[PDB]
């Protein structure tokens, strides 16, 4: 998709959602 996994790095924004455990 969009940059490593899904929408850059695993899910939204370096890692999951916006820094890992989001």
């Amino acid at each position: 998709p969009q940059n490593a996994k899904l929408k850059i790095k695993r899910p939204v924004k370096v890692q999951p959602i916006a820094r890992r455990v989001y």
